């Protein structure tokens, strides 16, 4: 996250740390069992790591549960990033309390200019590279459909959104990816893409968590 804040350890209780070794990815808690990430974080052999606040120091409130499967979605595309989304199932269910808990998928599409909560480990600067420690946040809005289309030409398909400050200075970035774009206490999104951090015309780009709920929960009722 770049021009964000620290959030506070265990005030994002829903966001969890993709770990093989190290942190790569982030996601989302969705129930005691699943995982909302991203397409593009696919590998094998993931831990994820709940109730995290520094992801280098063990403080307490960890769970640490290995994933028995990863589900791409059937139509993600990697070269396009169109639907960039995967489910990943906990080896055992989650202990949910106040510090690890689910957040709950949307019932609507939310729209352009509502407020939302980005989180993340990803890099903090926009030239450079700096990673810290402990969870950073990022509030920012939805940006129009059409101000998205015309900063990124001919990319933008149906199942993304941008969200974040045509100006510059504060988005999600590299190690962010996967994880949460949190609108009113539902996960509308999901760190995607973009170019470059942070870059003026160039917000983040986001997988629209509302196109995929039937499909979610088909899947986890089945798997
Ligand atoms: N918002 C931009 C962004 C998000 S994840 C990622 C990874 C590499 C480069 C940019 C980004
Ligand atoms: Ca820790």
């Amino acid at each position: 996250i770049v021009g964000g804040y620290t959030c506070g350890a265990n005030t994002v209780p829903y966001q969890v740390s993709l770990n093989s070794g190290y942190h790569f990815c982030g996601g989302s808690l969705i129930n005691s069992q699943w995982v909302v990430s991203a397409a593009h974080c696919y590998k094998s052999g993931i831990q994820v790591r709940l109730g995290e606040d520094n992801i280098n120091v063990v403080e307490g409130n960890e769970q640490f549960i290995s994933a028995s499967k990863s589900i791409v979605h059937p139509s993600y595309n990697s070269n396009t990033l169109n639907n960039d989304i995967m489910l990943i199932k906990l080896k055992s269910a989650a202990s949910l309390n106040s510090r690890v808990a689910s957040i709950s998928l949307p019932t609507s599409c939310a729209s352009a200019g509502t407020q939302c909560l980005i989180s993340g480990w990803g890099n903090t600067k926009s030239s450079g590279t700096s990673y810290p420690d402990v969870l950073k946040c990022l509030k920012a809005p939805i940006l129009s459909d059409s101000s998205c289309k015309s900063a990124y030409p001919g990319q933008i398909t149906s199942n993304m959104f941008c969200a974040g400050y045509l100006e510059g200075g504060k988005d999600s970035c590299q190690g962010d990816s996967g994880g949460p774009v949190v609108c009113s206490g539902k996960l509308q999104g999901i760190v995607s893409w973009g170019s470059g951090c942070a870059q003026k015309n160039k917000p983040g780009v986001y997988t629209k968590v509302c196109n995929y709920v039937s499909w979610i929960k088909q899947t986890i009722a089945s798997n």
